[PDB]
């Protein structure tokens, strides 16, 4: 059947309860702007911010190194107003001043045709498309990834 991209779990101590009412019907990219960024690290700050903790369910390093953040079938912590419908998908990286690794294309790729085939979901998004932000940068090459998925 469909293929899983190689996904590293990582030992996380979640603050506050976990939902697992959570439904996604949408997969939404954002960047990072910071760099050198370990997914523990990026757990740290969503923690000061109240969260339970890494609100993205996948972190995309520039080696194409993907991270489990939130567990697959918990609510994230990345575009309020579609958290309980939407997986986030964070990329290392200042998009507005950067352009994506070749590593972390094909992952972006591979990782998103897994979520799409696994959940059946047709609506990619931007974190722009549905907050008002910067994120996920300009230079994000989000039409690029549609195409590639054929997703128009
Ligand atoms: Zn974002």
């Amino acid at each position: 059947g469909s293929h899983m991209p190689k996904i590293v779990e990582v030992n996380y101590t979640w603050a506050t309860p976990l939902s697992y009412n959570f439904n996604p019907n949408m997969i939404v990219y954002h960047h990072t702007v910071d760099n050198n960024m370990t997914p523990q690290k990026i757990d740290e700050i969503h923690k000061q911010r109240g969260w339970s903790g890494i609100g993205y369910h996948f972190y995309i390093r520039k080696d194409g190194t993907i991270y489990r953040g939130r567990p697959e079938n918990a609510v994230g912590s990345h575009a309020p107003g579609v958290n309980a419908r939407a997986f986030g998908i964070a990329s290392e990286g200042n998009f507005n001043e950067e352009y994506v690794t070749p590593q972390q294309m094909t992952s972006l790729i591979a990782l998103s045709r897994y979520l799409m085939n696994k959940y059946n979901i047709t609506d990619l998004k931007r974190h722009k498309d549905v907050r008002q932000t910067e994120c996920p940068g300009n230079n994000f090459p989000f039409e690029e990834i549609k195409a590639k998925l054929n997703v128009k």
